[PDB]
């Protein structure tokens, strides 16, 4: 088993995903989506991310607090084509940002994105410097999850601890 987890009943919910040896890689045009069957409410969340080359170079994200269609929930991203790290929501099946971070991001770098999620807050890390501290009350609870956007992209030491 090449992708490193502790968590399990990954199902995919559109794009294609596929385990390598570099990890967990999930490719799509526009947002794709893979939900784990773990759930979960306060509680910190990790990837390994590397946006590789192909489609748009674009993001590859974590997902948290998930209903089970992944149509509504939290998001945080590394976005190779807009220099960004994103903390993001979907509501009623489209996305809407929280907060946003400039810094360069480049395909075939390895950043570690961390989310630290309690209550109404999020604090969101990127290789451990503290990058987005938000708040928003819109969901509590729910699957974790993996996201891909206009990108190849590869997942590794996807962990949660609560
Ligand atoms: O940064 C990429 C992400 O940006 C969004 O357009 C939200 O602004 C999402 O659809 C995509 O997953
Ligand atoms: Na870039």
């Amino acid at each position: 088993t090449p992708f490193m987890s502790n968590m399990t009943g990954w199902t995919t919910v559109n794009g294609t995903w596929a385990d390598t040896i570099e990890g967990k890689q999930g490719r799509s045009d526009g947002d794709s989506f893979i939900l784990s069957s773990a759930s979960g409410s306060d509680f910190t969340y990790e990837s390994d991310i590397t946006i590789k080359d192909g489609n748009g170079r674009g993001a590859g994200a974590l997902m948290f607090r998930s209903d089970k269609d992944a149509k509504n929930g939290y998001l945080a991203n590394v976005d190779a084509k807009h220099d960004l790290v994103k903390f993001f929501k979907f509501e009623n099946g489209a996305a809407s940002v929280i907060a946003e971070y400039k810094t360069p991001i480049d395909v075939n770098k390895k950043y570690h994105l961390k989310t630290e999620a309690e209550g109404d807050r999020f604090k969101i890390y990127l290789d451990d410097r503290l990058v987005i501290d938000a708040h928003d009350s819109v969901f509590s609870e729910g699957q974790f999850g993996l996201n891909v956007w206009d990108a190849t992209a590869v997942f590794q030491n996807v962990t949660k601890e609560s």
